[PDB]
């Protein structure tokens, strides 16, 4: 409610600092009703410039079928149509020619609007992406990550925001790493917490397990072992684990059972052990919960992309623009830095 | 209401019994948690409790906590205890090829925890619960190696999420790290039969990361566990691999995957692992504002619970009106 | 030599059918190579050709090589064909337990290669051949996924060495990294079949770098895979574990391992692995001064043929020969069991 | 045909430059009927020194029976009666001593002609040997490693030579390892580069296996690390792979399907991911082949020892007796220095 | 007369040191075998016996068996000790993110072997005999949770093999299953200053069932043990792999391998799993017509040894010798 | 002591019950001093009809050096000239040809005494052999089982003696397995238990850990489940385990600890969880106990073979023959049936 629109006012904020340009979202997806109407809510707030891939005479048949006249302007890219076409296919056939990807092959990739959506944007052709409404997540995210890629010593990982009163909760790896080592959920916790910072709050990180402080063999001493490894590089940071999911949320449980613990407060940014959990968490949460969940959102990539579960609804595409807006925003000003 | 029911219940099978309440004894007779949710539960006339401790130590803090209701109710210490030498043979028995002499077997016996569970094992008491002050493995354990669990079935933790028109049902919560897909279509099973307990139709959901994908590892194992459930119960709607939103919402589930067997929404969720059953059901219960019991041991032979080290008093009363329904129902079939 | 006889029989066959071709669908309908190969084989009355494609964009390849034969040969594109729809359906429930959601299966079934399957799959068409313009992997998969495998049967690649007086078979040049002795022996027994359909006696050797050590590994695996294969045809000629050449030559097999079932020379050569069968047809074709032909998809329920991505247009006239070949066989038995 | 005599002539050139001096060459198999006809046209054309290890007794006897009246002035030696025989058994038992050999088994083995021939060559009384026509070739070239061993870095590797029309190929590893790693393919590729390049051939590399420039687990990613590996050593040679055969040899495929290879005009070394591949390539390649196929030679060991294979013909051995004669003037020269 | 000698080494000791008696802790305070011993050590002046549980049950043991010199030996009960509470919260400190909670830490405090090991830990007593009652990894756990290792060390059991003109020591006979190559030298060096401190030159073999072969498996790993422990200790003999008599007999080794760098015969033989150290010392001591004494736990921070199960009356005399010994030697070098 | 003399008295029972034929035993090193010495005992005491392999001359030549009288009558038989040599060569390449033997190196293993023993022993043309002092014992034992082989569900395993004053002791397997199976170890306890029946005494036996009936999984699990195995193939014997060896072998100590076991009276039959264990206890018990130790002998083979340990000495030997002599007679009767 309140945390959705602040965040619609620092893109504003954003973009009123530099000259009230709007960052660009390209949309693999352009014949989606689902991200038709969210497009249509999001063009009235000036959140972003829509880019939509596909047939200009489909995408536009499409729009007046579902009656949304406010995107009758709308960019719209056909991929082989685009004058840039061949440098594209050119520029995956070289990132991939010792992957098993042969020139036709490369051509047939570029046509896909997923990977054409993915390397304009680490092309600087658009500033972002969000995609995976129509297809499940793999299929979606394998184009970012063999085009846009991961910065350096980052991890791709999904992350999702757990809305609650007066307060928000951070989980991760919701969607990529099947069993991250204890090293790369360390490296998911720091991820996060830099997520956490942008929005002015003190991350309070937990690693998860089904044990309570145990360091048995396992989940336990990995997840034990994670807090470590991110307490040494980030030593600034309430970092804690193993312990279980109500120890890591309650602070009364925390204290009354777990004193020693340097977790104090309740966590706000919550790492997984392994994908199932993750995974099941946040659609649970989100189904029956009774909070809001948004996201998942790809960090850890050099560019801002963003895909959307599968599930998704209307209002959650509407709340993943949104964001891939900011993220779009803040990185185009490190590369500027 | 949920839980209004289940107390009504447990009084009418004690109506149909002779007005007789199970027997529950509580290792932790001087747990401050226990000992004010039995405040509530006497009053509730929901079962016989029975504290294991040092008498006076249990009354003390009976005392100091100012609990009237519970000046009555029966203490019994183990090394004590007339049964106790009986006991001890029987654990020596049970466990001597299993690295226990006589003299450990006596100093087990005197832990309210193995003593409470021999006591539910020879008939001395109908149930037990425990857990309020120790990890739920040092807990389970006496339990799992006395009253043992029944032939072809699997000791899973189970538990119940209350939402307005249905509850969930979650498992396995609390014993296996990571079960095959033949433990996932037992733990299955077992729930299913709680589900049909409480007169509703169990819809099970082997819930993955993934939708319908069969890819290898949980995937695959999440696809063949509901096969093998189908296999063994072909009445139930029984479908995996499945996301956990896909499982619980029909919509969602009619759209994206209208050839599943699974109409309705699922109100059974068989988990894939350790990790994502147990800290599903504690966020759920923590954020989700929906009352969430148990966990509740499945699969023994015996009616014996262990409480989760987090559980508040309310939890410690949730749980102990569902092990008198549980103690009632074991005694009834073992008069068979 | 060897051609022009499955030539004939392919008439033969084609006789007695009412004079009837098989229907040969080609995924790839613009391929220069493809269309070269079907001008020869369109004036040897070997099968009906289906281009898949645009067929405007087929029609100016056609003019633009001046090929006059082709002008008349039938061009299907996938998304418009009726059956599309019910051929989407199909492949949406074979994989919907897969991965594949329906919008998913649309876009798999638009593309050549699935509808190609589903055509042959449904009767729509008596054969396929694939694969000069993609990877193997990414020709046999549809294939794989639509047509599948008899029972008992594997899907593995054989190819023919035609020397002089002889030819030999090798197998599984294309598909198992890796087979093990159970899998070894069937594709010995799918490739002996293929053997005696052209009235040769097949005598069978499992390849190996050891002469009859039996030692753990492949010597292992290839000795067992002889013994599992003799048990189900004891009537046949399988040995091993040999090195290559006393496999083929008879007076090494015959000084120096005289206790060995395999007189005369083996030509049928199962491989212990992928690496070995791939590179060795591959060399032979090469350097080697013998045609070689194939490969051949074996195993699988209804003809379908991928030719390797390194295939000349002879190449592609040899393949679509045997193809047709294939195609009859496998009509005839699905009309005996209708 | 034309192949062997330029190395007989380069024999003759290498002992023409070092006054008339030819290397000598031991035969373990001092009675072998192969052999011994073989050697009969290796001392009319001047290519080495034998030494028969044997009873002298038969080995006269044996030359007799066949009548080759050119060998009976050749040297015979018998392990058991050699004046360093017993010195000979002390350096096998020190080296073998701590791997389960005591004094009496050492005595054993040294009486076996093929440990006898490698100790002489290890100690310097030959300059090298050829065994292996009566047994296999485990058997036969384990003395050789044992006693003469590898040099620094060096890996023990088979390779065989195809003689085109105009240019030869090489090929190995073909009889010693089963399956090599990445680094030992790398090793393999350079050791039969320079032999390459003692005939003034311009190696180029073609790191094999079933995949086309795929890089997937298993052996096409192994092959491509193996040719990344390589080139990391020897900078100035064309080194690739992963690639099918076909795709190796044919350098009209390479530039149609892969032109972006650093591998042109064709491979003439190809360095194999398994020992089936290897050894069933050549051999097929031998018997229905139209190319004369010589070797295998032993690579990577520290002085002249080559295994006929079992299977060999008596020109075969002639032809192998040669490059031994040729490895041994070579180690001679570099010893020299 | 290996013992006499040891004795009067007690003695010379702490008459070097105003006189004191090691005090030793005995969980096992009602433990028949225990009392008996005791009743021989006290007469020798051995160490200040410290027995554990409540004192009339001790009492009642004592002078049952008509125990007469024990009347005056320390009594203590865990729970009533003054300083129990401390010592319960030192172990929660130590433990609690390795699963144990403040509750679980005071119960196993009340158990004799936590408190006694406690004892040893905190300076209270300066070692331990444990382990007449029960199996040795009951006892020898508390010990390892409590006293721990010390740095790069290995906790390993070691016997004494007393022939007619040396000693041979065997290790490690008590502790771990299956050690490495790596684990095996740490174990010989361990050993190596054990015999040492009785003034012998220590001569190490890594047995094996194989004669210096090296082939995979425990010739490898003997013999790349035997060169880890060669690297440590440069003066030396240690050698292997070997079989056990060619490492004892010196005629057998230099016989059939004089390329050996052990001459002599080896007085320490170093095993290569838990069933061979285990098995043999065990099989020596009832067959064979030597002494054998231990096991004595190396490796650990401060003096603790658990008897075996099996132990008699003058095993356990001859163990609380050497303890007292071990306790005298740990006590100097602490207070450097 | 005792037990020796009355071993041998009985093998001259059976050779009285059997017309005063001497059982014919082999031995591969005619020329070993130990086994030579030992044999001038033996022939006194009308144990065995010795033959002799090797060279006729180097075996009277070390007879005559060694100054023992009593040999110059023993048989000597040289391998390769044998009338059985070529049959024998014949059969062993029948065995041996898909196990990497040719015919070549059948000739080469058959002129190794070693091998013609065995062949000998399996043909009937000797009822016995005894090899192995001069080689170890891989080597010796692999020509007995390549030749002589199994009997059905047997396995070959090493049992040695401990001969204590009231009593023997029984330890096994102490050569052959390095690790065997619960199953293995049940046969292994039978084939102990039938010999210790042929003495007329009462087989105990004890599956041997470092536990005390713990059951938990590695060894005690393997040993505990051994027992289980062997007592439902034999119901009439008390066969225990897991268990400690000084609760197996004290009475007193299992029925004070362990009284529910049903091992009473102790364990006079040892069998060993693993080769180290067992091949270390016997050693040690022979050099620093104070009792007899004899053996190794090779039980579970379908004729009568035994291996020395490398170590033995001459008593050793005499004790072996003796031993090997009566189990030849056994063996004899059995097949005549
Ligand atoms: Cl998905
Ligand atoms: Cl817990
Ligand atoms: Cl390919
Ligand atoms: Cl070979
Ligand atoms: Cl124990
Ligand atoms: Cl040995």
């Amino acid at each position: 409610k309140v945390f959705i629109r602040s965040a619609i006012n620092r893109v504003h904020q954003n973009s009123a600092a530099n000259g009230g340009e709007l960052p660009r979202i390209v949309f693999p997806e352009g014949t989606s009703t689902k991200v038709l109407k969210a497009l249509a809510t999001l063009v009235e707030e000036k959140i972003c410039q829509p880019i939509l891939l596909g047939y200009p005479e489909r995408v536009k048949e499409k729009i007046k079928a579902l009656d949304i006249p406010l995107l009758n302007d709308v960019s719209i890219v056909h991929p082989s149509s685009h004058p840039k076409y061949f440098s594209f296919v050119e520029k995956l056939y070289s990132l991939r020619q010792r992957k098993g990807i042969n020139l036709g092959r490369a051509e047939r990739l570029m046509a896909d609007p997923n990977y054409f959506a993915a390397m304009m944007v680490n092309q600087g052709e658009a500033d972002g992406m969000v995609s995976g409404s129509s297809i499940n997540y793999a299929d979606a995210v394998r184009p970012i990550l063999q085009t846009i890629g991961v910065y350096k010593e980052g991890i791709p990982a999904g992350l999702n925001f757990v809305l609650l009163e007066d307060k928000f909760l951070v989980l991760a790896d919701t969607t990529v790493n099947l069993n991250p080592t204890a090293e790369q959920c360390a490296q998911i916790a720091l991820q996060a917490a830099k997520i956490v910072e942008y929005f002015g709050i003190e991350p309070r990180v937990a690693m998860l397990s089904y044990s309570n402080f145990s360091g048995a063999e396992g989940t336990p001493r990995k997840m034990k072992k994670a807090a470590e490894i991110a307490r040494s590089l980030r030593p600034d940071l309430m970092i804690e684990g193993d312990m279980q999911a109500d120890t890591a949320v309650n602070p009364e449980i925390m204290e009354r059972l777990f004193p020693f613990s340097g977790l104090k407060g309740g966590a706000n940014v919550l790492v997984f052990p392994n994908l199932e959990s993750s995974n099941i968490a946040y659609k649970l949460i989100q189904q029956i919960g009774k909070a809001e969940v948004i996201g998942p959102f790809l960090t850890g990539v050099r560019r801002s992309a963003n895909v959307l579960q599968r599930t998704t609804t209307v209002d959650g595409i509407v709340n993943s623009v949104v964001f891939t807006a900011l993220e779009a925003q803040y990185i185009k000003e490190v590369l500027k830095s």
